[PDB]
């Protein structure tokens, strides 16, 4: 997260880490045992990761819980990151409280102009690169479609929306990955892709969960 600020520990209690012997990308956790990352964090190996705040330190509220399996969404396109959206089950379900919870899937999709928040363990320059090891936020609002696809001329679907500041300076980055746009207390985006981070006229690009709820509802349903 560029431009961000420290969100508190465990104050993101659905928001994940994915580690395969370190950090890799986030997730958000939407029910006891799975979570809803990015297609492009693809990978064997996963441990997921929750109530974490250092994610370099064990602080006590962690729960370290190996993934079963993977479900990548099955439109997925790796070149156009068309369809960014993956399942994850935990081996074990996860104890929720106050520290770990779900956060609920969208009913309705958000429209251009609905502030929301962003946060990861990502990078945390638009030109350095600096890692922090606590979770980072970002309150963001939503682009309309035009402005987004005019920032991204031929690259942005149906399944994507743009959310940050066309002037740049405050953008999620590298690390970020996967992890959560919530909005009114609903999921409404995974953090998915950019042109950089920061960037003037370059806004975040994240996956519109709104249009896969049917596809989780029955994915969880049968696995
Ligand atoms: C180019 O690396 C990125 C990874 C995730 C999100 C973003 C959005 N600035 C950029
Ligand atoms: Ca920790």
């Amino acid at each position: 997260i560029v431009g961000g600020y420290t969100c508190g520990a465990n104050t993101v209690p659905y928001q994940v880490s994915l580690n395969s012997g370190y950090h890799f990308c986030g997730g958000s956790l939407i029910n006891s045992q799975w979570v809803v990352s990015a297609a492009h964090c693809y990978k064997s190996g996963i441990q997921v990761r929750l109530g974490e705040d250092n994610i370099n330190v064990v602080e006590g509220n962690e729960q370290f819980i190996s993934a079963s399996k993977s479900i990548v969404h099955p439109s997925y396109n790796s070149n156009t990151l068309n369809n960014d959206i993956m399942l994850i089950k935990l081996k074990s379900a996860a104890s929720l409280n106050s520290r770990v919870a779900s956060i609920s899937l969208p009913t309705s999709c958000a429209s251009a102009g609905t502030q929301c928040l962003i946060s990861g363990w990502g990078n945390t320059k638009s030109s350095g690169t600096s890692y922090p090891d606590v979770l980072k936020c970002l309150k963001a609002p939503i682009l309309s479609d035009s402005s987004c696809k005019s920032a991204y001329p031929g690259q942005i679907t149906s399944n994507m929306f743009c959310a940050g500041y066309l002037e740049g300076g405050k953008d999620s980055c590298q690390g970020d990955s996967g992890g959560p746009v919530v909005c009114s207390g609903k999921l409404q985006g995974i953090v998915s892709w950019g042109s950089g981070c920061a960037q003037k006229n370059k806004p975040g690009v994240y996956t519109k969960v709104c249009n896969y709820v049917s596809w989780i509802k029955q994915t969880i349903a049968s696995n």
